[PDB]
């Protein structure tokens, strides 16, 4: 088959590309570049650059000759032309034109290690012995697990693939059979034994992707730094194909992340991979978490501290990894990153680590495009940072607001530059400024009828086409092509299986199978005269093109959301202080502007004036009140649920499009920009639920309230979902049966009203005593546990959390128990006045009971009125407060005043 | 720069100016204090204001420099 890469790199002159053959086989080949750079040139020539300057092309006989040629000719003080980074430069000239490749020949590694130590192990001083290294390959498909049978901290025995299958009623560790038959398993006495072997199973198949959970953590960060401390620094080097391995510490950042770059395998992620192209917000991103809640296979519940269950249960040790390593597989399945990272790379024509960073990945797109229309892209000038204006929020007044419709634009940004022509080349100059507010209503005299324009008070042709809005159209259209050829194979699909259950008995035969079109009534029939395992087989091949058209059609969106974090960027070549200025501040009048034309609408269809609905906005998104519109029809009419949505949906549908496409074609004129695209769909709604006097959805303050949703985007729900966000039931210092409990005040407040608020008040402190006092326990990180107290005593202000470390460290001098570490699962809990310890609040790790000298003593002196004050009392009072929503009864008279 | 690219310890001395002053005199070197030419400098601006020693605003006016030899 035709050729495709699958690791490029750098050495000396030569550039060593790793690729795949005709026959699917894998090579290593060095070239000797040419690099093509390009320099202004006073005659006329075709290579025109993006500002209409003429260009010519040098060519160099060694890519050195060229990394010099551009400083000698920079410090004279002219722009070269062209690329500096001359990897995107090969892979394009190499292939050129469309790039076709199998996932199947691509061997994905994946990796997770377990280690056992008395204290955490540090990544970087890597003090403990490697002990499960459980590697795993995609081409050979199996877990090679290698064990330590004998360790320093314990000689443990084998391990039975048989027992494994067994359950734990039986004694075995349910391991499914499948994972078992694809596991080869090798025990090793020593540990330089083993991780010579890891060296060269690493080395027989050189992956070109190494995934896994964590793995730029505590998994590359700590086998590079084993290997370099048990078997010298020049053996770990055997890790990469170039040779070349480096390490460099990210302290910007709080973590210390000693983060490695193995040339030739590209290092990714896979907790970076998922946090990135996720969007979805897990409490927590711990790997067994996030298992469940997507592959929704719940981890076998163990004992004890982990650093001991290798010598308690060594066999269920080995087998708890063997399900580690898969369960990221079965999230890849679920998710198909894999099949992402390839597929971005390939578009965008660049190394697969390129991946994570979006300045790259639209660099390496953006110069293809010029490319084949014969131009020459600038260089990267040096700019400063500046704090230009953030998100405008809107102002929350945290008024109870009944039912609310919440509706925001699709893709702001590209739509902004799409319609602006925001580019490098197409800026024309600067127009006299006005204050903010002068625009924001129209007050201020028209920018100009001539150019395009921004608030930012500048100018843009509208004759020229960029090339930001050329690119960005480019990939939009890509985007529906791709979603379309994904639903018409959908419809292909169901058509078959149609056909299927209709029945079909013939001999077998495979056709031309056609991709990503849809089929004819002719081909479907001939379909339909095959046997049923050929409409499986062609229902198979139809999975597998849904496969790569979702993957498309996934990575354009992911291309298209990345962009503005580009633009606004001081390393993306295409960088301007006014373009990155022009596109926020547009989107703060645009914004701002259908606000108050929405607040006009609606002071003209209730006749009243000088009313505010909307509420809590962002820069994308509007939630109107639109409760008067209702009061003014009548809420008799309606009899159920259903019927009020159906109503709200016709209102929203002859609102939206008739004033707010209007009321952005106004601005467009005024404006004098390209086209009219901003348009904005009714993203949520929440009602209250009829007849109950629940206050249906309230604010606290900015991007803070909740929202009892009943149609998020045209999805309707048989019953509400609530929309929460920011408040306490999210964020883990509040305990999780707390935080349940806080929801369900919330759907209290929102959906019935105001006696159930109070009742499940009296519920809550009745079951808040007797109920464990783990499940309360407001249990946080150990961060400084000897900063701030001097000797003992809480010597400087001391958090409220260290002073209770620290009581319980003093409490248990000559106890036998085991200090507490930094990030223990340590819980703080407030003592009454007078306690024996000689604080008011203890913390110690969970899990470790209180012992029988002090249980008793804690529990007399337990305090939950203050610990039930500030866990729950507290956080419910605001949220009522901000709900007109008394949840205490008040003992009025109001009974008897009438 | 070429044994960097394919990972290769490059052994040996990488500061010239120590492996110079090594092959060019090896023996314990014996020297004198007496002409080696240290220099003593104190000075005093003409300044209403203390300035900044790399923001110059005010005139200089104090020439000091003590010799050994």
């Amino acid at each position: 088959m035709k050729e495709f890469y699958i690791s490029i790199e750098t050495v000396g002159n030569n550039i060593v590309e790793r690729y795949i053959d005709e026959n699917g086989k894998e090579r290593t080949r060095e070239v000797e570049y040419l690099p093509t750079m390009f320099r202004h040139c006073k005659e006329e020539s075709k290579y025109k650059d993006i500002y209409g300057k003429n260009c010519a092309p040098q060519k160099f006989p060694s890519m050195k000759d060229a990394r010099d040629w551009m400083k000698r000719m920079e410090d004279i003080g002219l722009e070269a032309l062209g690329m500096n980074d001359f990897k995107l430069a090969y892979i394009s000239d190499t292939y050129g034109s469309e790039i076709v490749y199998d996932r199947k020949f691509v061997r994905v590694a994946n990796c997770d290690i377990e280690v056992t130590g008395d204290k955490f192990p540090d990544p970087m001083k890597a003090e403990y012995e490697i002990d499960a290294i459980t590697h795993y390959d995609s081409i050979d498909d199996r877990f090679y697990v290698f064990d330590l049978l004998n360790s320093m901290y314990g000689s443990v025995s084998k391990w039975d693939a048989k027992l494994a299958a067994k359950l734990d009623c039986e004694g075995g560790d349910e391991v499914p059979q499948e994972i078992l038959d694809r596991v080869i398993y090798m025990p090793f006495d020593n540990e330089r034994d083993m991780l010579m072997e890891y060296i060269n199973l690493w080395e027989q198949k050189r992956p070109a992707i190494f995934t896994g959970w964590n793995i730029e953590g505590f998994a590359v960060p700590y086998i590079m730094n084993r290997v370099k401390m048990i078997l010298g620094e020049r053996s770990m080097k055997r890790f990469s194909p170039i040779g070349r391995v480096k390490s460099k510490l990210i302290q910007n950042m709080y973590g210390s992340k000693e983060i490695y770059s193995i040339d030739g395998v590209s290092i990714l992620d896979y907790l970076d991979l998922y946090k990135k192209f996720a969007f979805t917000n897990l409490p927590s991103f711990s790997l067994e978490s996030v298992a469940q809640h997507e592959t929704k296979k719940g981890k076998l519940p163990y004992d004890g501290p982990i650093n001991k269950l290798r010598e308690t249960n060594h066999q269920r040790y080995i087998s708890y990894n063997i399900i580690d390593v898969e369960s990221v597989q079965a999230i890849d399945k679920i998710r198909g990153f894999i099949d992402l990272v390839l597929s971005m790379s390939y578009y965008a024509k660049m190394p697969f680590s390129g991946v994570m960073s979006p300045i790259k990945t639209w660099d390496a797109i953006i110069f293809n495009s010029l490319k084949g229309e014969h131009k020459v892209i600038p260089q990267q000038g040096s700019h400063v940072k500046q704090s230009f204006p953030g998100a405008f929020v809107f102002e929350p007044k945290p008024i109870a607001r009944r039912y609310i419709m919440s509706f925001d634009l699709t893709s702001l940004y590209p739509s902004i530059i799409r319609q602006v022509n925001i580019s490098p080349e197409t800026i024309r100059g600067q127009f006299k400024v006005h204050p903010i507010h002068e625009y924001i209503a129209g007050t201020a005299p028209k920018p100009s009828d001539e150019y395009s324009c921004s608030p930012n008070g500048w100018m843009y042709d509208k004759h020229q086409e960029g090339i930001i809005p050329k690119e960005i159209a480019k990939v939009f259209f890509q985007r529906k092509d791709w979603k379309k050829k994904m639903f018409a194979e959908e419809m292909n699909a169901e058509a078959i299986k149609k056909i299927i259950m209709k029945g079909a008995g013939s001999c077998s035969t495979k056709p031309e199978v056609e991709r990503y079109v849809k089929f004819s009534d002719d081909f479907l029939n001939e379909l339909s005269n095959y046997t049923e395992s050929v409409l499986n087989s062609l229902i198979e091949e139809c999975e597998k093109a849904a496969t790569l058209a979702n993957t498309n059609q996934l990575n354009r969106k992911i291309l298209i959301n990345s962009l503005y974090g580009a633009l606004g960027n001081i390393h993306f070549r295409y960088y301007d202080l006014r373009n990155a200025t022009a596109i926020t501040i547009f989107g703060q009048v645009g914004i701002q502007w259908i606000a108050r034309k929405i607040n006009e609408y609606l002071n003209k269809v209730c006749g009243t004036n000088d009313e505010d609905f909307i509420a809590a906005g962002d820069t994308d998104s509007v939630y109107v009140c639109v409760d008067k519109v209702i009061e003014k029809v009548g809420l008799d009419r309606f009899k159920e649920q259903n019927d009020l949505v159906e109503f709200m949906n016709q209102f929203g549908k002859k609102k939206m499009e008739p004033m707010i496409d209007v009321a952005y074609r106004e601005l467009c004129d005024y404006m004098n920009n390209r086209e009219h695209l901003m348009h904005m769909d009714r993203e949520a709604i929440s009602c209250p639920p009829l007849g109950s006097k629940g206050v249906g959805g309230f604010w606290k303050a900015k991007k803070r309230y909740a929202l009892n949703v009943y149609d998020m985007e045209d999805k309707r729900f048989a019953e509400p979902h609530l929309k929460i966000m920011g408040m306490e039931t999210q964020q883990s210092s509040t305990p999780k049966a707390v935080q349940e409990a806080l929801e369900e005040s919330i759907r209290r407040i929102l959906q019935e009203g105001e006696e159930s608020v109070q009742e499940y008040y009296k519920n809550f402190e009745k079951e808040y005593r007797q109920l464990d006092y783990k499940v309360i326990a407001e249990v946080k990180t150990a961060n400084d546990i000897a900063k701030y107290d001097d000797k003992g005593w809480p010597g400087f202000k001391c958090p409220f959390h260290i002073r209770g470390v620290l009581t319980y460290r003093r409490a248990v001098s000559g106890l036998g128990v085991a200090p507490i570490l930094d990030g223990n699962k340590v819980m703080v809990l407030p003592l009454r006045e007078g306690n024996p310890f000689g604080d008011k609040c203890i913390a110690w790790p969970s899990g470790t009971e209180l012992p029988k000298e002090i249980r008793s003593d804690v529990l007399s002196w337990i305090d939950h009125s203050t610990l039930f004050q500030k866990s729950f009392v507290k956080p419910l009072a605001g949220m009522c407060e901000s709900a007109g929503m008394d949840y205490e009864e008040k003992a009025s008279l109001d009974f008897l005043f009438g």
